[PDB]
Formats: C-alpha cells, sequence, structure tokens
C-alpha cells in the first residue's frame, strides 16, 4: 500500500493540492480499458473550451472555463466582457466596504448586512464560499433566502430587525422568472415598504441582459446590475458574478480565487491520465460505481469551514450526471449520489454503517493541513495539539474503512485559501465534465427538472379553479356546501380529487377556506 | 390512487400529524407476510419498555421511552430521577432567562449566549431542535462546538468577541473522556482565561454521575450539573437533559415537547399495523429497500426550520441500523442510508437525478400546513400566497417522482410547534426500533465506531514516537537530516512508513517540522 501510494500520488507544485487514490482498488487492465475513453474526453473537453456547442440540448456553449481564463474566450466581445465584470465587481465591492456607497439613512452609515436572494447555484455556491473563506468579523455579514417558505423569510426579516436600514439586498436570477427567487424579492420588497424604506437604493441585481429582473432593476433604478451569461450554467457559476460579488462584499480576495481556478484548469487539460487530477477523480468514480452509479459518493471534509461543500457538490454532481438518456437517445439512468457533512463530527453519526453496514458507497476525504491562524497553536497533551486529533481521526477513519474493503479518495489542501477553494471548485467542475464523457451523457442541461416544473404549475392552476368553483358558495343565492366529489366535477377535473383535497386542506389551515 | 390514499391515511387527531404511504407500492402479499414479523416487534418493544435487556451486546436497558413517561419506569428510583431532572432544567432555565443567575460581570447583566460543546447525539439533537423551535429573537442565542477543528473553535470565539463575558458554556459528555468534547473544553477554557474570566461561574456540565467531568465540575464549583443516564443512547437522548436544557435555555416550551413525544408513543404501541404510524414507516422502509437497505431514504422537509432534520435522522437511522451481524451471529450487513436537505431548495440541486437518474432511493416528504405566523399572510398575486407556491412545489415533486416509479412517503404536521417536534422525534425512534426487529439486529450498540477511535490513537502515539526520533537527530551538534525510511526504522516500525509521511506532512504545515 506504500508502493501504491507513492506510485499514484498526485502533487501540484504551486497550489499545494494533493490527490490520493491508492485506497481505490482499480486494477491493471482497468487502466488500459479506460485509456481510449479518456482520450475522447480530453478531445471533447478541448473543443468545449474552443467555443463549440457542448450543450446540444439547449443549443448553447459551455464556457465556465472562460470566467477564470478570459483569453480562452473565443471572441473579443467576450474576453473584454468577462474582464470588465471582474473590475466592475471589484470597484463596487470596495465602494460598499469602505462606505463610499451608503444606504439613505442608517445607524452605521455604511452597509453592514447582505441579504442574498437566489436558489440553486445562485445560493449553494455563495453559501459554500462564504462559510469557507469569510473573515470572523467580516465587513458585511450575510444571510440567504434560498426557498419560498414564508416562515423562513419572515424569520430572516425579524432577526434582521432594524439593520434592514443598512442591508444590501442582492437578487440573483438569470431571468427573474424562477418562482422561488421572485417570491423572495416580492416578500422582501413588502418588508421594505412596511419599514418605509426605498428598496432600489439598497438593492443589487445579478441577471442576464434584457431579462425580467434586469428591466425591473433598470426601471426601478436599483444601485447596480451585474451580467449573467447563458453559456454559464448555474451549476458552474461560482466563479462568475454569482459568487464573485457576494464574496468580494465580505472582504474575500476573489482575484485569488480566479487565479487558483486558473492554475487548476491547466493541470486538468493534461492528456496523461495519471498526472491529471480531474481524470483521477473520474476514474475512481467510474471504478467505484461501475460507471452506472452503483455506489454513493460520501464527501467528508475535516474542516468546519468546508461543512457546506457536500451539498454544493450535490448540485454539481447529481444534476450534471443524473441523466435519463444517453447522448444517442438510449435510456441510461446515470447519476452519482453525493452526501456527507464534516469530520470528525460524522464519525459520531453514520460511520457506524459506513464501516460495518451495507457497502453501497465510497468516501472522499478532504484534508486541510494547517490547523489554525498562526500564533494560536498550543499543546493539549505532550507533543499533540488540538489539530493533531483532527488529523488523527481522518487517518484512523480512512484506515478503519479500508480494513473492511471500503474504498476512499483523499484530497488534501495546505490551507483553506481563496486560491485553494477556487482550485477545488475548478477540480470538481472538470472531473464532472470528464465523467459525463466516459458515460456518454450531456452534463450541461437539466431535463429532469421540467417534470416537477409543470406539475407544480398545474397544482396552482387547480387551486384557482377550486376557488372559482367555491366562490359560488360565497356569492350565489343557492349558497350551499360542496363535497369533495362536488368540487372536482365542477372544476371539470374529476380525477384530481386527491389534489383538490390537499389544496383545501392547505387553505383551511391558513384561514382561507372553511371546513 | 385516491382510494388507496383514503384507505391508508393515518391521522393523529390530538397532534394533527398525518402519515401517507399510498405512493409506496407494497402489495397485499407483503402485508400478509410481514404480519408475523410485525407482531413480534410489538412484543419485543413491550418487553423493552418494561425493562428487559434490549441492548444484549452491552447488557443495558433501553429506556428513552421513560424520558417522556416516567411512570412506566421499572422502579421508583428511575422514575424519580427522570422527573427531578425536568424540574431541575425548568427552574435553572427560568432563572437564567429572567436574570436571577447572572454572569460575574457583563454589560447586559444577564447571560445572553449559549456555547454548547457536544458531539454526535449531544449536538445533532440540540442543533435540530434549536433551528426548528427557537424564537426569532431568543432570550439567549446559541452556538455549537461539535468538532476538534481548532480553526472553527477559534472562529466561534472571535465572533463571540466581548459577549464571552455573558456566555453560558454547556459541556455535554457521558464520561467526559470524548476526545472532541475534551479538546473543545480545553480550548474554551483557554479563551476564558485569556479574557480574564472564570469558567466555573459560566459553565454547566451535562454528565453521567460521578464521572471525570461530574467530579471536576462539582469540585471546581461550576454553575450546575445535570445527569446523563447509561440507559439512554446518544442518538435517542433528545428528550433527556441533553436536548431539554439547551432548548429551555432559549425559551422553548420543553414541557409540550415531552407531551407530544408521549402522545406519539401511545399510538406507536397499537397492535393494528394499519393504525400504527411507526409500523407504516417501518414497512415502507422494508419494502423500498427490500429489507437489506438497497435504496437510500431521501428526507425532504419543505420548511426552512426543519433544515437539520436529515442530519439528525442520519444518526438515528444509520447508527442504529448499520450493523454487520444479525442478533443470531449471522453476518448481515444491514443499513439504511439517509440524506436530504429541504424543499423546495433541493429541487434545484439533485431532483434532476431523483426524477430521471439512478433509481436507488425513496423519498419522505415532510409537509407543514401552517406556512406563516398569524397576521403575516398576504397574497403575492391574486388568489395565491407565498405558501401556496411552497405547497405546490411539494405536490409537484411528489407527483413528478411517482410518475417515473420513484416511491415516496408523506408526513404532514399542522405546524412546527414544540409538541409536533417531540412527536416527530418519537415517531422515528419507534420506527427505527421496530425496523430493527424486522431484520433481527440490535439497534442500541455502536460496535463499528470504535475501530476509528482506536486507529486514531495509534496515529497520535506514532507521532510522539516520531517526535522523539526527530528531536534526537536535531540535538546533535552535527545536525542530522532523516529520511522517511530512516524514521520508520528508528521507530522500529517500517510498515507504518505511510502514516509517518502524513504525520510529518501535517507537522511541516504547522511549523513543527522542516523538509
Amino acid at each position: 500500500l506504500w508502493d501504491r501510494y507513492v506510485e499514484w500520488l498526485y502533487q501540484h507544485k504551486q497550489l499545494g493540492l494533493f490527490v490520493d487514490v491508492s485506497r481505490m482498488g482499480f486494477t491493471d487492465d482497468f487502466l488500459l480499458q479506460m485509456e481510449p475513453l479518456m482520450q475522447r474526453a480530453f478531445v471533447a473537453m478541448g473543443e468545449l473550451e474552443k467555443g463549440a456547442i457542448a450543450n446540444p440540448d439547449e443549443g448553447r456553449m459551455v464556457g465556465h472555463y472562460w470566467l477564470r481564463d478570459p483569453g480562452l474566450a473565443p471572441n473579443s466581445f467576450l474576453r473584454t466582457k468577462i474582464e470588465k465584470t471582474v473590475d466592475h465587481i471589484l470597484a463596487f465591492s470596495q465602494d460598499i466596504v469602505s462606505g463610499k456607497i451608503k444606504p439613505p439613512s442608517s445607524q452605521a452609515g455604511r452597509f453592514t448586512q447582505i441579504l442574498s436572494i437566489g436558489i440553486g447555484g445562485s445560493s449553494l455556491g455563495p453559501q459554500f464560499v462564504s462559510e469557507a473563506l469569510a473573515p470572523d468579523n467580516p465587513p458585511l455579514k450575510i444571510r440567504f433566502i434560498d426557498n419560498t417558505d414564508p416562515a423562513g423569510i419572515d424569520h430572516q426579516i425579524a432577526q434582521l430587525g432594524e439593520e434592514l436600514k443598512s442591508t444590501l439586498v442582492i437578487v440573483i436570477s438569470k431571468s427573474g422568472g424562477t418562482p422561488e427567487t421572485r417570491n423572495g424579492l416580492l416578500e422582501v420588497q413588502k418588508a421594505f415598504r412596511d419599514a418605509g424604506l426605498d428598496f432600489s437604493k439598497q438593492g443589487v441585481a445579478i441577471t442576464q441582459e434584457n431579462s425580467l429582473l434586469d428591466n425591473t432593476a433598470r426601471i426601478e433604478g436599483w444601485l447596480d446590475r451585474f451580467p449573467m451569461f447563458d453559456w454559464v450554467g448555474g451549476r458552474t457559476s461560482e466563479l462568475s458574478a454569482v459568487g464573485l460579488l457576494p464574496a468580494a462584499l465580505q472582504g474575500i480576495d476573489v482575484k485569488e480565487m480566479l487565479v487558483g481556478a486558473a492554475l487548476m484548469d491547466e493541470e486538468t487539460r493534461n492528456t496523461v491520465v495519471k498526472e491529471n487530477p480531474a481524470a483521477l477523480l473520474a476514474l475512481s468514480w467510474y471504478w467505484a460505481t461501475d460507471g452506472i452509479g452503483s455506489k454513493d459518493m460520501v464527501v467528508l471534509p475535516y474542516k468546519d469551514s468546508l461543512l457546506l461543500l457536500s451539498r454544493y457538490l450535490q448540485q454539481l454532481v447529481m444534476e450534471s450526471l443524473g441523466k435519463e438518456f444517453d447522448l444517442d437517445g438510449n435510456r441510461v439512468n446515470q447519476g452519482l449520489t453525493v452526501y456527507g457533512n464534516k469530520g470528525s463530527t460524522d464519525q459520531h453519526a453514520y460511520i457506524q454503517q459506513l464501516r460495518e453496514g451495507v457497502h453501497n458507497f465510497f468516501v472522499t476525504f478532504i484534508e486541510v493541513l494547517r490547523d489554525r491562524p498562526p500564533g494560536h497553536d498550543w499543546e493539549l497533551e505532550p507533543g499533540v495539539t488540538c489539530g493533531d486529533y483532527l488529523f488523527g481521526m481522518l487517518q484512523g477513519t480512512r484506515s478503519a474503512l479500508y480494513s473492511n474493503d471500503r474504498e476512499s479518495i483523499s484530497v488534501t489542501v495546505e490551507e483553506v485559501t481563496p486560491r485553494a477553494v477556487g482550485a477545488l471548485v475548478a477540480l470538481y467542475e472538470r472531473a464532472v465534465g470528464i465523467y459525463a464523457s466516459l458515460v456518454n451523457i450531456n452534463a450541461y442541461h437539466q431535463p429532469g427538472v421540467e417534470a416537477g416544473k409543470k406539475a407544480a404549475g398545474e397544482v396552482l392552476a387547480l387551486q384557482k379553479r377550486v376557488l372559482t368553483v367555491l366562490n359560488e358558495a360565497s356569492c350565489k343565492d343557492p349558497a350551499e356546501p360542496l363535497t369533495l366529489e362536488q368540487i372536482a366535477d365542477r372544476c371539470h377535473c374529476p380525477e384530481d380529487i386527491e389534489m383538490i383535497y390537499k389544496i383545501i386542506q392547505h387553505m383551511a389551515a391558513n384561514d382561507r377556506a372553511l371546513i
């Protein structure tokens, strides 16, 4: 196992990032069998960066690698557009932090809080970087609205209290038609009117050009607007204005994030697989799951700051790879389940099943060598610090798992830095893209979310027919009570009886119907 | 499907809790065949409540059901100690909230912050209950130290800033020998001594009587001590002093929490399976996983206050059920993987794979009827409030998943109240215990977690042996650089060379070695 660890250890000189796959049991012939498919993945990825249509389903380019390397963008209108947005974010961020741009009237004078409204990649990304890289007492605290739950938004407004007068609200949506994001903005604007505050003088929009949210922010005259591009999927939009602006608004060096991702993309373009860390991750995923997602990917970061990494990877991996149809139309239910929280906390949670329970998984440890800010280290016992225990739990768990034939990958960074986090985002973005080529699927469209989108619209459409059929009882002289079968036939939706029951069950609990 | 929904719906009138397993496709042959196994679980559960040795592997009693009904304790001493603790918690929390028990000197004159130091069930429970029931502006805000990460502990201390003078530190450990909890206590005491504070006048211990931590807090004179009993496992300790104290310290009605838990356990004793809601969950789990955990349980609560439900359920399910051996010595690698976050946020994360990807899962929806505090409900567009979208998202996902043969369970509460959370906790405790009887495993011991703790001790003992070899080589006047092979040989363990490399790598990054 020592000879295997030395033969396969990947080390990156500059970033201080390491990839260990020795605890993956891939065989000799498996490497030769996967060599032709890996070459096809590198050529397909090479034409993706050149500007080819790598998302045939939506007819769009896939250029989230240009966000960190503007030169690789194909035309001049794109290289300068990407560069002017980074400078635009840096200029506007430093104006908010230094207090040059103020709210109209607040106690602190400057902005001190951030209310980012967004869902999917518009929040999972920014939540991950914020918890990973923000200072303890940052220039601006941050809160998130990532749902359409009324109680959650009310709770955020109540805790915000009187600092709403110093809150900079950020609305992140490509079109402004996302039901959750629009609901959030509508609820917050209602709260700004109840406090007698002009939302426009405290609002920022991150949106695609000439969209419903861009027009609203332009017409209502919000503070600023930041562009989103259609070749940047929300799944891989962390290094765009989606993540760069909120991160820079908390004193985070986002330029170093772009640099770390840039150095990472150079290593992933290597055609020798053993020296390609994105290929090594994709190989191990392929080996552990037999290429059909037979096992789950358990992400175990042994750092409190990386707690939100796994649910960030839940979108990047499961939504990119959970495709029903192969690129040639054949029914192939691909995917790669991801879960996990944090070490060593998860050892007192579900490692009982991981070690001796059902073997339906493989682990990916994320290790961070530096333990604490410099000048805070001290020994708890002779020769051992508080951080040495954290190091020991990971190594003992890695050892206790492999001893029972449970495989694992180890990814190691020296310190959780803007540069390293940007490298980790770039690493998994390419590894997902390479893996989709191995299983022959399009990683950049989202066909599976459409079915829930229509079924949810039909429920809201059914609710209005229920109210329409009911207001007969409210306003017709043959005032009478309708049975469930009677609401259904008059709605001309008889087979929807069950949904009608759940609809009136919800309205009765919110003082909108009587039973 | 409507007829199946009407036939199988379970309502618990007093609690307002519903269970819908109509979208589980178990046949009548399944119900007929599982009836002998189900009745055996009801008898075993009765013997467990009466005081039998339910944890056979450790020779202990399982009595978390006595925490909510002290009358059914096997003796009057156990009944007395349970009720004296609840009275003790209430009187101490009321005196903390009202300010009758003060910090030695603070700006507010009252305790304002809670620092809960605990691991596993000592934190997951209090974290879940806090986010679900704490008021918007509680009498005391709460923070959790649940790891041995020094950066995270220093982070919480830095954010706490000056309010450390008015922080109530709670230390939760059974014997006080848990390494994570011990290191967190040492780090907090260092911060208290650096600020000139005395930890004894702001510290509370939740421990087993006459343990190392119980004797220390009694001799050093901490604020107060609360018992932790040996017949209560970590993952079923939420309604004991572990969860009741941090909850009551935030103004949460812990009495109603016990009421709902007791009300729930009365129904989960019903012998009729169709009206035993713990049996309805256990059967649906057994069906979807075919008894051997071949499908994950995705938990999607559609409410922000229930975000930490799956992390709590991850411990209760995957640590009770992931057992390698049957109760008869047979090797069955049981298990039931659990993950999930919240709706509708997870719709834009991995419902893509849930809808059309790998069919290796089943969903459990948690629906809440009351979507908003009274007086806050308003209509975004004509005839639809913000909660109608939340409700439509859940029904749309449940429908879109079932169309593609993805089965699901629906749990409905009227509102996330103290009584509802206690009942929902008690529902899953009994369902897990019942499921363990079906697969003939012991759900109350943790044999699989020791191999990581033991291997973690071997690494630290190796580090101290490595440090002895390095310090000998560094205290020669002709200083002596050593290689990995040399270090492993002077430690007289050449096979451990891989662990020595990681020890030196982690030490070099913390300025404790040079390369």
